[PDB]
């Protein structure tokens, strides 16, 4: 598949069965969603996002099943507007950007 | 050639010839680059950032050459910590995430 970025790169990443609209983001480093009551097992981390730093439950080894390529990866889980996959989920994805 | 995402997706890009590090950030609209001089022919903009709208000049017709493709392009100038490619310019230099 191949997102031209003509319009903002969002698709539905389906976290533990549970669908999402997430967008694709290349300029960010790990991915946190909005909305998923995820698991039991997290850490607590932090996170800015406009503003500054807010409470986020880091979970470790996530299925994502992205584009019938399903992918476990950490992720995330706090309030965003945006629900954003960074760069540790496109390499998990195995998706470059493309000259 | 296609990148990966390993490392955060940095380049030099020209813009009127001088060199800067600019991110290819595909979770971005807009471009906005700090420490460029482009001139008085610009209309003002302000944009928000993480914790507070920065004034910003916007600049149209700005010659820039990533990668050895050489567009024209719309792109701002203010203090940013990061010099971001948004999508604008993205899509003119003919890039797309693949998976």
């Amino acid at each position: 598949p191949q997102f031209s970025l003509w319009k903002r790169p969002v698709v539905t990443a389906y976290i533990e069965g549970q669908p999402v609209e997430v967008l694709l983001d290349t300029g960010a480093d790990d991915s946190i969603v909005a909305g998923i009551e995820l698991g039991n097992n997290y850490s607590p981390k932090i996170v800015g996002g406009i503003g500054g730093f807010i409470n986020t439950k880091e979970y470790k080894n996530v299925e994502i099943e992205v584009l019938n390529k399903k992918v476990r990866a950490t992720i995330m889980t706090g309030d965003t507007p945006i629900n954003i996959f960074g760069r540790n989920i496109l390499t998990a994805l195995g998706m470059s950007l493309n000259l």
